[PDB]
């Protein structure tokens, strides 16, 4: 056992905070989440990439220092995912002084282990997405002001000749080794074509890294290389050491970096369990990271999960904006994370209208969830307010029961691919299931007709919720608690995989207080 250490990317800080810097740390968070409500140590992390010419010229267009436009922005970025109400345990910034010091050590490493000689690149570069690109891998675009330019095929952003003097990483001598990584552990990289990409592009060959820049064409805006001082390290090189970094900072109560040990064993948390990341930036972590971590002797992440890019109304995220947390405030920050962890797979299909977020509130959140806490809940139902003690079981209660306690373990295997939209979507089935239990039981009419009758249907129904809604507690961490506290399920059955088996709470167990306007989720005008 050790701490499962799960990350996000660390973000370039060239401008402001938005929905796919807060949907990766979303997922981050998630995971993170799921794992402490099973009683393991967690160690979650997200930060901010702050070096490199991209971030120093975005600086210079704002015309303000490089300290302290990056300072400001990464400021935006720790507002942003505190207003998020995540519960990531650090927030790393690549101009921290200790993660500098590991990069050093890391670089230090990779010389003495002879993988890295001065050569040169020439050859295209795209400032904006800070890589290489073959020519194969470029083609004619319009520059800021229309002129004609070369672009990259990946993403569009304007690339440039670039023909320097520079440290070489000895990236092909790895092709075998990866090779081998990829095919003992065919799960480490998620979804499968992301996956089968990666090794397609590997089988190729690889071509020697450039890992570090002439000193001017950084705007000195960079990590020194040890030993040469016109030099510096390639901004990818020092942002995937954030992981390395991370993984080795003892962190006070407030959140401060108070100590930066001398071996990552020390806290238990490398390798990383779950790399997030966006598809954008694939190869930096399944080939470039894994390819420096073997030359360095260090272990190699678990699993690597890489997330598609997104669109509002089927267009490009100008004159089209989604501010989450103006969406969160209009719609609700558990309700916007559910839309967001549900409505999108591994793809660029989702469907981020008002309207489908709306539709996905009304009919799953209140018709589905909702209305089933309120049902078991009502005095008009659970007559004593409290959990009852069951009576014989039905063959269809059976079945129903059969489904929660199976729910766990299904809603766990998807949890640890990881695919977040394949639990949800299975936490829902089961929510549906106990609908139509319930419908067809009709409760209210056995409160007259029946009571013993009520008392199997009722504790049935109250223990579907809770057990659906523990799983549901990583997606929708305050609702849940709100959902907890009508139920009147102790703390101590909030969490824990003790707590994840069918009749954890025994009858008795008295509900919470009824508040006058109660309303879990509030339906919206179709509009
Ligand atoms: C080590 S993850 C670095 C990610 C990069 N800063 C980006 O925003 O795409």
């Amino acid at each position: 056992e050790k701490v499962f250490f799960v990350t996000s990317p660390i973000y370039y800080v060239n401008a402001a905070p938005h929905i796919g810097h807060v949907y990766s740390t979303l997922i981050t968070d998630v995971i993170g989440r799921y794992h402490r409500v099973k009683g393991e140590r967690v160690f979650a992390l997200t930060g901010t990439d702050e070096h490199g010419q991209k971030v120093a010229e975005a600086a210079k267009q704002k015309q303000v220092s490089p300290y302290d436009f990056t300072t400001a922005v990464a400021g935006e970025f720790k507002k942003c995912f505190e207003q998020m109400d995540y519960s990531i345990d650090y927030f790393i910034r690549t101009t921290n002084e200790q993660h500098k010091a590991v990069v050093k050590e890391l670089w230090t490493k990779l010389e003495q282990k002879g993988d890295i000689y001065l050569g040169r690149y020439e050859g295209w570069y795209s400032i904006s997405d800070e890589s290489f690109l073959t020519p194969q891998n470029i083609t004619d675009g319009v520059d800021k002001d229309g002129n004609p330019c070369k672009v990259s095929l990946e993403s569009g952003h304007v690339v440039t000749w670039v023909s320097e003097e520079n440290y070489m990483f000895r990236l092909s001598a790895f092709r075998e080794r990866l090779l081998e990584w990829y095919h003992a552990n065919p799960g480490c990289i998620v979804p499968e074509f992301r996956r089968r990409e990666v090794i397609r592009a590997v089988e190729k060959g690889l071509p020697d890294l450039s890992v570090s820049r002439a000193r001017a064409t950084l705007h000195n805006w960079a990590i020194p290389v040890p030993g040469n001082p016109d030099h510096c390290v390639y901004v990818w090189l020092d942002a995937l050491t954030n992981y390395l970094t991370g993984s080795r900072l003892r962190v006070d109560e407030s959140g401060k970096e108070v100590s930066l040990v001398d071996d990552f064993n020390e806290l238990e948390r490398f390798p990383a369990d779950v790399h997030v990341i966006g598809k954008d930036i694939l190869k930096f972590h399944a080939i470039y990271w894994p390819a420096f971590l073997l030359s360095a002797g260090l272990p190699l992440p678990k699993k690597i999960v890489a997330h598609g890019w997104w669109t509002k109304d089927r267009k490009k995220i100008l004159g089209n904006v989604f501010d989450p947390v103006e969406k969160a405030e209009e719609f609700g920050y558990d309700a916007l994370k559910y839309f967001l962890l549900r409505e999108s797979g591994f793809s660029d299909d989702g469907d981020y209208s008002d309207k489908n977020m709306i539709a996905r509130l009304n009919g799953e959140l209140a018709d589905t969830l909702g209305n089933l806490v309120m049902r078991c809940t009502s005095a008009k139902i659970n007559v004593n307010g409290e959990w009852p003690s069951p009576a014989a079981y039905t063959e269809e209660d059976e079945s129903l029961i059969q489904l929660i306690k199976d729910l766990p373990g299904t809603a766990d295997h998807y949890y640890l691919i990881p695919d977040i939209q394949k639990a949800i979507i299975a936490v829902f089935d089961v929510l549906r299931a106990i609908n139509a239990y319930v419908t067809d039981m009709a409760p209210w009419k056995l409160v007259k007709t029946d009571p013993e009758r009520l008392r199997t249907v009722l504790y049935i129904t109250l223990e579907g919720v809770r057990v659906t809604t523990l799983l549901l507690s990583p997606i929708l961490p305050r609702k849940s608690v709100v959902i907890f506290d009508m139920l009147g399920v102790p703390e101590v059955h909030r969490k824990g995989i003790e707590n994840f088996e069918f009749g954890a709470v025994p009858p008795g167990t008295r509900l919470g207080p009824a508040v006058e306007g109660e309303v879990l989720f509030s339906k919206r005008s179709t509009e």
